[PDB]
Order: structure tokens, then sequence, then C-alpha cells
């Protein structure tokens, strides 16, 4: 994508700063949440409702295959969102 990772990019250093995920990182996660079948679209991230299954099934790889590249970057995207959705 390239809108949706900008708008992703302008929000995370507004809470997280320089603790923030690197742009590569959140374009390449993206294409794993739709290849997983996780997300149709990017757009779809701001469904918080939706990121449930996401954080359970990143968790679930993670803990098994021992691979937490895409759990880093969407905790930190994760958490960026919450809190501008607490607001
Ligand atoms: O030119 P800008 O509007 O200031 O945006 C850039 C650009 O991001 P985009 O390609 O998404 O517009 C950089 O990407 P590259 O040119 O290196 O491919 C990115 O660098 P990174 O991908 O390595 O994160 C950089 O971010 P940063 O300044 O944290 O290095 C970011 O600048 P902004 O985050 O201030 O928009």
């Amino acid at each position: 994508s390239e809108a949706v990772i900008k708008v992703i990019s302008s929000a995370c250093k507004t809470y997280c700063g320089k603790t923030s995920p690197s742009k590569k990182e959140i374009g390449a996660m993206l294409s794993l949440l739709q290849k997983e079948g996780l997300l149709m679209s990017p757009s779809d991230l701001y469904s918080p409702g939706s990121w449930d299954p996401i954080t359970a099934a990143l968790s679930q790889r993670a803990m098994i295959l021992g691979k937490s590249g895409e759990l880093k970057t969407w905790g930190l995207v994760l958490g960026a969102l919450k809190a501008a959705r607490e607001e």
C-alpha cells in the first residue's frame, strides 16, 4: 500500500516517538496480513474489532514457529492505534 502506511507512520511517531516501527516493517507486515487471509485490504486496520483475531493469530505463529517479526511491528502499531481510539 501507500497512503495507509504513511497514515500509520505519522500516528505511531506521535505516541511511541522514536520507538515507532520502520516503514519497511509496516509495508512488509501488511502483505503478510493479506497473504494469511486475515484482512482483505490494509484499510481494514481501522477496524478495532478485527484486531483481536489478528493479535491472536500472530502470537500463535510466533510461539509455534519461533518468529515474532510481524508480531513486533504489530505490537507497536496496535498500541498506537489503541491509544488513538481511546481518545
Ligand atoms: O519523504 P517523507 O514524506 O518525509 O517520508 C519518509 C519516507 O517514507 P515514505 O516512503 O512512506 O513517504 C522514507 O522512506 P524511504 O524513502 O527511506 O523509502 C521513510 O524512511 P523509512 O522507510 O526507512 O522509515 C521516512 O521515515 P524516517 O524519517 O523515520 O526514516 C519518511 O519520513 P517521515 O516518517 O517523517 O514521513
